[PDB]
């Protein structure tokens, strides 16, 4: 951010942007500021893109000091609107320099540094990539097992597909918490409750999808949606079946139309599904040929449930580094 | 504390006495200790009692420091081990002292400043006084129709009292968690549970009673043990239904009958019972004569009922100063 506020020395800019460097020079904390190298002096409106971008390099220093504290220790004194929470509100100084610079007829200087630097926010954002998690739709099973039989109601395991289905729809639009403080919990069962509360403390860009090992049902799914949602999960994150095994991607078409079937589920989907295909495990109980085949048909007729079902469907390959995988 | 440290000035005590006089002077932290007036310097073991009562010192010093903390901020950051927690980890070093100089013939000794201070430690404790909480029914019944519709169950207002008593059994005797963060409250509403929450936080030695005004069934006690409970009150305190008007006088023998027929609520509250009896409003709508025969009958049918069901009844007479009242 420093050699970039170095290159933004123009003095023409638009009104907008005027007008805002302006307010931060009203704002400007006339102070030593000596905690930085460079341009520790309060910045001129005369360089108005330096005001700005010494703006952004000042929530810079303090998301990262933020960070740092949060990593190092378990906390952070830095106040959080001195940072940066959201994706673009660092996007959106750099958006202004950007129509300043073209309107002022300056497209060429925008196309450089800056330009590199927008590309890098929208690209890397605030958390270089957005992790995913993974986990066995079993471990959830027992979850769900736990709950039903602690609220003494049955068993989940027990229960049949169509019960889960009535019983999972039941508490998705009730509005009663289902666990409590005392529920009684493995080591297992805590390691997924655990997850999910570290996945609502920490934010919401930072995670990408839920991914669901051995899915073979809707219950396994809505599981998860109803585990999230329990676990006072904020933004809950997308849900994404994983057929890896030749059974399950003989089957995986089905049982995606199957969860398309749900209405509540695919009107809270908003027209997007994710499912993953896994290409490691196929070719090791069946062939090779008859792996990569099926897989190609696999792909071909979930293609054709989501065309169904008016739903976008993004397909993630888990794909090896040898032809074998 | 200080001045009881001066006079106990004995060197003859027991091998127990010895034994734990010993151990404080092994953790006697060998430093200054400046911020105290007299004995800054570590009390030798040829004074016992001068050693055990100085750490009963340093447990006093940092209880108030504590108090004097959480009162003035929000928090305080002397550890809770630190200081005394319960009501008789501050008479344990006390009873201490009193067997000690008992065994050793100094009888006359321990009862002399140190039976005045045990007689106030064990009659003021750790807070001068254990407070009331007070609470007309009504707000109890607005909070549980509110958690009744928020839950589309029904209206608690509307249901009967059978209804009640079977609904907030149930509630009781589960397991799951009622209400949740989105509850729609009042600012009454939030009032009482906010007032819940609170006694939640304090220490429980802190509280005494909670009182029903208008309390005319089983169901507005038991509407008070659910809302401790659900409000994560870990030791709630006796509910006591108060009354007042003379027509609730006349008929409070039946329905404290009434609560004791239910056996949940007897075998929790371990064989007593505590029932307050106005005495203002008595003599205010109908006469001064007959309130006052008609509050003598009252007490009279309720220790029949506490005698009909073995329990310990204790009634909490609302006097006033006047004779009016």
């Amino acid at each position: 951010i420093e050699d970039l506020m170095f290159e933004m020395s123009m003095w023409r800019c638009n009104d907008e942007l005027r007008a805002r460097a302006d307010e931060v020079h009203a704002n400007s904390r006339k102070d030593a500021a000596k905690h930085y190298i460079e341009f520790w002096k309060s910045i001129p409106t005369t360089e108005p893109y330096r005001v700005i971008l010494g703006d952004v390099r000042d929530k810079l220093y303090h998301t990262r000091e933020r960070a740092h504290q949060l990593l190092s220790n378990g906390h952070s004194d830095v106040p959080v609107e001195a940072t940066f929470i959201n994706l673009e509100q660092f996007l959106e100084p750099l958006e202004l320099c950007y129509r300043s610079l073209c309107s002022c007829g300056d497209r060429p200087i925008a196309d450089g540094s800056l330009l590199d630097f927008l590309r890098q926010v929208s690209t890397f954002g605030l958390s270089l990539v957005r992790l995913d998690i993974r986990q066995e739709s079993d471990r959830h099973t027992d979850v769900l097992d736990a709950i039903t039989t602690h609220l003494d109601i049955g068993s989940y395991r027990e229960w049949s597909e169509e019960r889960r289905q009535e019983w999972l729809l039941s508490e998705l639009s009730g509005k009663r918490p289902l666990f409590g403080s005392d529920l009684p919990k493995t080591e297992e069962i805590a390691d997924v409750l655990d997850t999910f509360h570290v996945i609502a403390e920490l934010p919401a860009d930072s995670f990408g999808a839920y991914i669901i090992s051995m899915a073979t049902a809707p219950s396994d799914v809505l599981a998860v949606e109803l585990l999230q949602r329990e676990c006072r999960v904020k933004q809950p994150l997308r849900v994404v079946p994983l057929f890896e095994k030749l059974a399950d991607l003989e089957a995986a078409p089905a049982a995606v139309a199957r969860l398309f079937s749900v209405d509540w589920y695919k009107n809270r989907i908003n027209g997007k599904q994710e499912v993953m295909i896994g290409y490691s495990d196929s070719g090791k109980d069946a062939g090779r040929l008859s792996a990569a085949w099926q897989l190609y048909k696999a792909q071909e007729e979930l293609v054709k449930v989501a065309k169904e079902y008016g739903v976008k469907l993004t397909m993630f390959h888990g794909r090896g580094g040898t032809v074998g995988r």
